[PDB]
């Protein structure tokens, strides 16, 4: 019944219940020393966390490890753990009450592991090889990190020329970029707060590395006083 | 929308930036986006979708934000609206979204935030009293450990409310059987019960056993304290 009660907890963002619970469950079930180790992560405590998830060694654990090692910059460790996973070296995680798999890691989703993969790269040092993960996680799925990277670094594969609001948002990204498009600004001027802050935003950087610092300031401007706590 | 789904296989992957995004492409969903911008630490973002809801889900994200920025009358408030039944409920929606909403019938939860708020505001003899309500509904760690630590438990005449049985006996005898009983699970359920043993053990001018067991606990457990 301690499942229950932990999912719950976790629901409710009492997470120092769901850790002591969690405590309780190691020794009847230790095929929930997972739950130990994302619930202590969700608490912000990634150094203890890590503790447990040392003991373990699935898709969701090393996820995990990679996470908690990334918070606390240690790239070398973070992107080791992430290349047990794509490498294959990691076992299949228990079956579990049902509530608790659904908190694991499918290892066929690695749109998140090259995400991941292309940030800490990147934040290690290693830009290109981070914009070729990044590259290889947009082609399977829309993910914020790759897209807005690739975005900011011309670098977005393109046809010549699959679908949704947010690959519209990309498309439409690409295109401004080289046109500089006042009728994309003002289409996406009427969603600040929203999709458009993002947009006008990248505009304003656009326009600045092009030396148009009046549209530049005009569209950061924008976004400072309809959604001032985004930027 | 399909956009559902992959906010969730975000917040799953702890891609919260993603689901943030996701979300403001979506915008009644706005709980959704307040909370997944209360998961990326974002409260005063949060605060700002939240005033645009009233309902439990959204008047308890609002206390947690308000507790984050430590403005505790507003954390109180917010969750009086709540247990005084002036909020509605919320809508129905997707049912992996659902899941993330808040039942009006889990009390436990607002008496023990509201015991907290209670408590960081000031008001202690208040905070103990939701305490109190709380753990008569169901075992919480905050009302549990309040409540030992205060002596204030409400007794009588699951491993858990062993563990509370323990700790109360303990805490009028010293038992040094339960001790040694608890010893054997640190890391685990022992380094609570013998964390606050070495602390019973001071406020008692013990000082030898209260070192002899926090010594324990740094050593086989350094970091749960
Ligand atoms: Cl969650």
């Amino acid at each position: 019944k301690l499942i229950g009660k932990i999912c719950k907890s976790i629901r409710y963002r009492d997470y120092e219940t769901a850790i002591f619970l969690a405590a309780c469950l190691l020794p009847c079930k230790p095929e929930y020393r997972m739950l130990m180790s994302i619930v202590l992560y969700l608490n912000g405590e990634y150094t203890r966390a890590l503790f447990h998830l040392h003991k373990l060694n699935t898709c969701t654990s090393k996820y995990y490890e990679s996470l908690c090692y990334k918070k606390k910059k240690d790239y070398k460790k973070a992107i080791k753990s992430l290349e047990s996973i794509l490498e294959g070296k990691v076992e299949r995680d228990p079956d579990v009450d049902a509530r608790i798999q659904e908190m694991f890691v499918d290892p066929g989703d690695e749109e998140f592991f090259e995400s991941l993969l292309g940030d800490l790269c990147t934040l290690s040092g290693y830009r290109e090889e981070g914009i070729g993960h990044y590259v290889r996680s947009f082609g399977k799925s829309f993910l914020f990190s790759p897209v807005e990277n690739l975005l900011l670094e011309n670098k977005v594969p393109q046809k010549r020329d699959r679908r949704g609001i947010e690959e519209e948002y990309v498309s439409d990204s690409i295109e401004f970029h080289e046109s500089l498009s006042p009728s994309l600004v003002k289409k996406y001027m009427e969603h600040v707060p929203g999709i458009g802050s993002y947009f006008i935003s990248n505009a304003a950087r656009r326009y600045f590395n092009l030396g148009m610092n009046d549209k530049s300031k005009a569209c950061f401007e924008l976004v400072r006083r309809k959604d001032p706590m985004f930027l």
